[PDB]
């Protein structure tokens, strides 16, 4: 038995007498709370055991279930330099010294064959009389042989004359522009850029505002000021957006225009839409109004491109298998490519050269190019390809075009004529889109939604930029130097409806269905249509709000720290 | 023919002769530029057409291809009232005002089986003699026809006596409570809630700061202010987050603690991690430091729940097919349910009642309840279920439990004992998780990535809250009233290691792989481990920046307008 101050629970466990009937089941057999004193409340009041309340006793045995359990009824009524060597050896073009008896023995001994790069003989001959431009080398047998200083090599048709190597013959020599010199070279930066030299090597750097990355996410377009590593709101409350492209400040406003497609869902067709994007840090939650261009019968716009010098918008519909061109306001639709297309994935245009490029991801993947007016169609790659999701053009390096591939998991480039095919990125974890800017190749891993960065030449290591939802569909660099804004428009106001580009000059065209009248080739039978302008957007600087007056003209206020009509002055 | 000053294209098109040699291929043919004399540069300085530059003749024909073409080396040197009854009508059951002649003709004319009430024949009677309780009508040949006064129903035996209704029983009568009274009812808001009336009717507004939403994605966890509509950063850079739960403000320091499970990635085990959350508004100014509990052999913790009273954490694992418990610092792991489990998906705990609930979404789905100590396991719902991926408990409405399906995509509610199953929400677009707060019920449509909302009783209609991502795995409401903080811990420090809870009391238990000391039920032969303390948090408020010194303690770079060790003084 337990002590006087302890209570024997039924199982034998001794419980301190204080814990008995304290309101908690304190031992396994639950007998520390069994046989507790009844709940006395007061005279004249019936306590229902299920609540603990004390209802009047006049409510007992009246056939009304007054308490939750009704006890009133049922209960009561119940690296060193190149090593020198003696004259019995020779310093080859390669960084080594090889014995002179291995020279003019007619067997390669220092890799570059420099030991027998044109050995010469002659009874009248001496090495140091006149044989080649820079240096010759003599051996005691009477033979003699020449070599050329770095940056030079003996001529192929005459092994006694030094000729310069054009260092631009190699892909990865300089950023931007390689320029050849006799025995040397230079890597001067193009206008707008600046020279810089970083840990991995020389680097050409842009100017002005830092680049932005525009990221469509099937519901929103989100900005990323890459030098601040912060996001900004921009467009929202949209659905099934698939690809975007922009035109840089067409009206000299400080407000570029972003063109984005919308996929068709169910029985509602898709459309291409346009809206202003602030070139200014005003990434605040300012109102953004999109405008539909009104292009009908769109079922899957998969690729989109903007000709900023011709003021045309090019796109391709994978389901309908057409590549179409129209003005930026959606007028004068025109079918360019209508045959031999199974699934046109993405397109890009080069108005400087008048060439447009596109990819096919259907049964027989291929990459094709043609004139921007639809003529001179040709192929570029037809082997070792699958699902070429997208391509972009590096206008600053001989207009070489890179493209992505999510079946070979590769990124590789080619010149605009189809030559110089090189592999750039391997193991790119399903790249779905890409863009090239200032050497940095950006691409999107669709299976996991990361933005990845590497040098466009592919001679560095990968870097992860940021991670977003798998709704990410494309990466696009939003910067002034992305497109040469100063490219002159060759059109001479001769065409009536459309003035497409071709390599040099231009070419007139009619809207789809209408033809030229009597072979005029400038005048079409279709009636001309008025241009479509966009409503004035909010241009407020330094993070001001935006309102609409009684005239619904967007006028906007801000903090008085900055003043002006548009919050532009300090 | 063409004019004198107009050049002729060979197709019959006449164009101004100024376009000759202007630079662009104007004609449809190329003759507009073909035949143009090239620009003259200088004598003795050859202009290479491939670049547009002029080069001295000494550099020319040196076998160095100075220009890209290299031709310099080859060719250069070649109701108001609801129709109330008068004396001429009959009330029938509760207002069916047809003419009076339905009185006790022994025919069910009213349609409702209340046309004849009383109706005991005999001409010499009036119930004013106290034959029926209240509100008779005079029977023409039987004295009394006695329908019950409003708020009452007739008893089976002695139908002349009317039983009071129980209006608290009917589902969805008041948002929070009820008080059955004599022929009437009164309903009120429980402690912590303020009475308000919307355009529809009653609302019990929770006091204090407005509720938040916590959205865990595979990469990050995002806060949301249901009243301000602005997001917040919280935890970032993490990977493979599945489900979360929190413990409100344990130390009164002003910071709750958020627990979240991390899946197994590749061939590497997952973990359960915890971190502070600022109850006060803050973001990007306090770095968030997560810590690991240290639970090995963990693959897929789809279910996590925090018992705020006993200070235990309950989680399930789909791969191990078992449910385990441990302290909030990862000590003393113990298995609770180990048999007849296919895929334990979600879990919830009710310390006040002493019951914890889990859902199984295997080949034979079921929803079960058991004591926290692990006994009295039973099946609540097995009929008509498919993939019950979610689970929530409404601690206010008689501890009712809700769950979300994914095959039948309904949301249902049932009492904790398993009776009165109701289908609260239909066609819920495959909900994945639940959380019931105040008046409304929240759930996540997984594929669409949208957070939705409805009145928790199923009345009215749905409403989109916000859209995140296809990565959204849960929604959990964050507020101090979500878990009643004033529930007293029944444990009395007599148990070493785990002190589990049960209906009405506690129970001591030993960690896994160890037993009690023989002859004892409060002590085990295993050792004990010291509690694992939290690292000090960044408590900065109002935008103050946290900072780490040589001591690595968090301190504040407090913002303007506020003073104090962090920012606590206005
Ligand atoms: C992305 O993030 C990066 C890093 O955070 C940002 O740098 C970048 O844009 C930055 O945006 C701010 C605000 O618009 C710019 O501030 C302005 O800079 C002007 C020029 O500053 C000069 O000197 C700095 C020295 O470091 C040099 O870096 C700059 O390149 C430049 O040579 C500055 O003059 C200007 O104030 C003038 O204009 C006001 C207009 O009202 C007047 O009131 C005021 O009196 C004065 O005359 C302002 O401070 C910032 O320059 C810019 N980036 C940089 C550093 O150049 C972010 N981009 C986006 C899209 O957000
Ligand atoms: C989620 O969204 C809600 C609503 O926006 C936020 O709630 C706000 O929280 C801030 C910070 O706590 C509140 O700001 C402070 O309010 C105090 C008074 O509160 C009452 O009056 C305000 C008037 O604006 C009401 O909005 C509020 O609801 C109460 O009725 C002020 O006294 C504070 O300033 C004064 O005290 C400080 C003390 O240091 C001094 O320094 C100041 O000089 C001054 O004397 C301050 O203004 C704000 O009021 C809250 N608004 C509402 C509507 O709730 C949540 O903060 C947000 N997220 C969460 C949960 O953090
Ligand atoms: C973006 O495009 C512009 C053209 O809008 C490029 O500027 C012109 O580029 C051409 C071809 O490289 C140069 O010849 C131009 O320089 C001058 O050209 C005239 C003949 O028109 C010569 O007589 C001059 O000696 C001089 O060479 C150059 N300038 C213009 C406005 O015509 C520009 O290079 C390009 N920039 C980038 C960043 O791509
Ligand atoms: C959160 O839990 C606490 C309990 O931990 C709840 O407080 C409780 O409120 C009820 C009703 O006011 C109290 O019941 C009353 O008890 C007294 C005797 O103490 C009795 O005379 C009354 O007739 C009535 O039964 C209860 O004592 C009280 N508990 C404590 C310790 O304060 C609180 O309501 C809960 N909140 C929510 C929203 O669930
Ligand atoms: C070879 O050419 C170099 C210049 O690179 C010159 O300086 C050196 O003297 C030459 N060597 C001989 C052996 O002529
Ligand atoms: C009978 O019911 C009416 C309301 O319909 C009420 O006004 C009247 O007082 C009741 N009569 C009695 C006797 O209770
Ligand atoms: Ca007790
Ligand atoms: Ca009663
Ligand atoms: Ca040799
Ligand atoms: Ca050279
Ligand atoms: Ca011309
Ligand atoms: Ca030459
Ligand atoms: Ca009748
Ligand atoms: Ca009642």
């Amino acid at each position: 038995e337990c002590g006087s101050g302890n209570f024997r629970c039924d199982n034998g466990y001794c419980i301190p007498a204080s814990w008995r009937c304290d309101g908690t089941r304190d031992c396994l057999d639950d007998t520390d709370e069994i046989g507790c004193p009844p709940r006395s409340c007061e005279s004249g009041l019936f306590l229902c055991p299920a609540e603990g309340t004390c209802i009047p006793s006049s409510w007992v045995c009246d056939e009304d279930k007054d308490c939750s359990d009704g006890a009133d009824e049922q209960q009561n009524c119940a690296k060193p330099t190149h090593k020198p060597c003696t004259d019995t050896e020779y310093k080859c073009s390669n960084g080594n010294c090889i014995s002179q008896h291995y020279v003019c023995d007619n067997v390669n001994d220092c890799g570059d064959l420099s030991d027998e790069t044109g050995c010469n003989l002659g009874d009248n001959r001496t090495c140091a009389e006149n044989i080649c431009e820079q240096n010759c080398t003599q051996l005691s047998s009477g033979g003699f042989i020449c070599s050329c200083r770095p940056g030079f090599k003996p001529s192929t048709l005459d092994k006694n004359s030094c000729q310069d190597i054009n260092e631009c013959e190699e892909f990865g020599i300089c950023p931007q522009s390689c320029r050849n010199s006799k025995g040397s070279y230079e890597c001067f930066c193009v206008d707008g850029f600046k020279s810089m030299s970083t840990h991995y090597g020389e680097r050409c750097a842009a100017d002005g505002s830092p680049p932005l990355l525009l990221l469509p996410e099937n519901v929103r377009i989100r900005k990323y000021n890459t030098s601040s590593e912060k996001f900004s709101e921009y467009l929202e409350e949209e659905e099934h957006i698939q690809t975007i492209d922009y035109d840089w400040d067409p009206e000299h406003i400080g407000l570029s225009v972003v063109y984005y497609t919308v996929l068709a869902q169910g029985s509602q067709f898709g459309a291409i839409k346009r809206a202003y994007i602030p070139n200014f840090e005003s990434g605040s939650n300012n109102p953004i109004r999109e405008v539909d261009l009104g292009l009908k019968y769109l079922m899957q716009p998969d690729g989109l491109a903007v000709d900023w010098v011709g003021r045309h918008i090019y796109w391709s519909d994978a389901k309908s298998q057409r590549i179409e061109v129209a003005t930026l306001d959606g007028r004068y639709r025109k079918w360019l490519i209508t045959t031999q297309l199974d699934q046109p994935a993405a397109i890009a245009v080069n108005p400087k050269l008048g060439l447009m490029f596109w990819t096919d991801q259907g049964k027989q993947p291929k990459i094709e190019s043609a004139w921007m007016n639809g003529e001179h169609r040709s192929v570029l790659v037809s082997e070792n390809l699958g699902w070429p999701n997208g391509l972009s053009i590096d206008y600053l390096n001989d207009d070489r075009v890179y493209w992505s591939d999510s079946k070979e998991d590769v990124i590789e480039a080619i010149k605009y004529d189809g030559t110089d095919r090189r592999l750039i990125i391997n193991e790119a974890m399903k790249p779905f889109s890409l863009d090239i800017f200032e050497d940095k190749l950006y691409w999107v891993a669709k299976e996991k939604g990361e933005v990845w960065r590497q040098n466009k030449f592919g001679k560095e290591n990968k870097e992860k930029v940021l991670v977003v939802n798998p709704w990410l569909t494309q990466v696009r660099i939003f910067h002034q130097l992305r497109y040469n804004q100063s490219v002159s428009n060759p059109c001479k106001q001769v065409c009536s409806h459309l003035c497409l580009l071709r390599p040099g000059g231009y070419s007139c065209a009619c809207p789809q269905g209408s033809d030229f009248v009597t072979g005029s080739t400038v005048q079409c039978d279709a009636a001309s249509e008025l241009p479509v302008t966009m409503p004035p957007p909010c241009r407020c600087m330094h993070g001001g709000n935006c309102y609409f007056d009684e005239n619904e003209l967007p006028k906007c206020k801000c903090s008085s720290g900055y003043s002006g009509e548009y919050c532009e002055v300090g």
